[PDB]
């Protein structure tokens, strides 16, 4: 029934393929968790589905429709189950509309660096939902194996404003209320959906041209940011070219950061990174941008493989440093140092406390470093292009990476990667031959 995640075995519904969320969210008082929702899901299926089971934690569903007609539905625990008049079969799509309202619940999971879900602090409400927090404010197939496109229609008080992932199209105002529309036109995981409401100002920058591709530029500045909370002029343009030259074209139409005056980790929300000021650094801005490839475009099949996103996003830091004339080998040496005093575990996490631990970031990065040094920069750069392509539209797993390594680069490169992926060992620091 569920996706069957090795870490979160209850989230999601197997075979469900959500393709588009058309969400109308109304936030009455930014900074307080209550809200109302009006979402229509365009869903497909990999297998016949008698029921559409979505994740939801907090708000209560009031009405449900399927293809425009009233439909039977039940909200049970952290799930909303919708009985279809006839099974949804592969190849066909339907429209599931849900009216809901209430208070999103935060998922205070024990081993996570954050409490994912609808955040509320200092007159600001925003989503920081990795891994399984999106279900708090949106009925969803809450798993990274099922990315989807988003159209969000945010209704807020006139005094406030809002920003979501995707290009901002229209804004209307009536009876002292404001409505902003954003369209995320490239599929990304539920936790990758940016959504911020409160005192914030949009700021655009000139377009960035990456060959034939055009990437729009805009940043969000919330009120009350600390002095010096900025984006260095020209930095994001240079970062885009360096990373896109390694990975392939930037997968989205816009990029920027949403600088918040709060104290929290940064989240790679699609095309608009949720960036609390206490994390606004050059290597975190590069990190978040790298995740637009590894994490938002290339999505995980199982939360045990977070190193496919964090290790890849961490290695981009080394590539960016080298692009700026720095010694990347010395950065890899720092990674090893923070590992040589920590125990080992395979890269595939077995419990929730490990999915965002030091090994998922640095041991995964050093795994890529070991592979790169074994095949050469040219072969390694070509694999990263092939890796992204191979896993666009298809969730990535550790097994699939090793297979692609074996297929593309040979068994020796594979065994080098397998030493770091499997083994419960800390291998020696990868150094140039
Ligand atoms: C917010 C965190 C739990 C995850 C995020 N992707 C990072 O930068 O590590
Ligand atoms: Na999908
Ligand atoms: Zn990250």
């Amino acid at each position: 029934q569920s996706v069957g995640d090795s870490i979160f075995p209850s989230l999601g519904q197997r075979g469900l393929d959500v393709q588009h969320y058309d969400l109308h969210l109304t936030v009455p008082r930014p900074g307080e968790p209550h809200l109302s929702g009006d979402v229509t899901l365009t869903v497909g299926a990999r297998e016949p589905l008698s029921r559409i089971v979505l994740d939801l934690l907090g708000p209560r569903v009031s009405a449900a429709q399927w293809n425009g007609q009233r439909v039977r539905w039940v909200q049970t625990a952290q799930k909303v189950e919708v009985t279809l008049p006839r099974p949804l079969r592969p190849g066909e799509t339907g429209r599931l509309r849900l009216i809901y309202a209430g208070t999103p619940e935060l998922s205070g999971d024990p081993g996570l660096p954050i409490r994912p879900g609808w955040q509320n602090e200092a007159g600001l409400s925003y989503s920081l939902s990795e891994p399984h927090g999106t279900r708090g404010f949106l009925p969803c197939n809450d798993h990274p194996s099922d990315p989807a496109t988003f159209t969000v229609r945010v209704t807020v008080p006139a005094s406030a404003s809002a920003a979501a992932s995707g290009l901002f199209t229209t804004q209307t105002e009536r009876n002292g209320l404001k409505t902003l529309t954003f369209t995320q036109r490239v599929p990304v995981p539920t936790y990758a959906l940016g959504l911020i409401v409160g005192p914030l100002e949009r700021r655009t920058a000139p377009d960035v041209q990456l060959g034939t591709q055009t990437v729009h530029r805009r940043d969000i500045y919330a009120a009350g940011l600390p002095a010096g909370t900025t984006v260095p002029e020209g930095e994001t343009a240079r970062m885009l070219r360096v990373l896109s030259d390694w990975f392939g074209p930037y997968p989205d139409e816009v990029y920027g950061v949403a600088l918040l005056p709060v104290r929290q980790l940064a989240l790679e929300t699609a095309g608009l990174t949720t960036m609390p000021a206490t994390s606004n650094r050059e290597r975190v801005r590069l990190h978040a941008l790298a995740h637009q490839w590894f994490g938002d475009q290339v999505t995980l099949a199982d939360w045990a493989d977070t190193w496919l996103s964090e290790g890849f996003a961490t290695y981009a830091e080394l590539l960016w440093a080298e692009s700026q004339g720095e010694d990347g080998q010395a950065m890899a040496a720092d990674w090893y140092a923070r590992l040589s005093v920590l125990p080992s575990r395979p890269l595939r996490a077995t419990r929730e406390e490990e999915i965002f631990d030091a090994s998922a970031y640095f041991r995964g990065a050093l795994a890529l470093h070991a592979l790169r040094l074994k095949v050469g920069d040219a072969a390694f750069g070509q694999f990263l292009h092939s890796y992204v392509k191979t896993f666009t539209g298809r969730p990535v797993s550790t097994t699939a990476l090793l297979t692609l390594v074996k297929t593309q680069l040979g068994a020796e490169a594979e065994q080098t990667l397998r030493v770091w992926v499997e083994g419960r060992t800390l291998p020696p620091l990868p150094e140039p031959v």
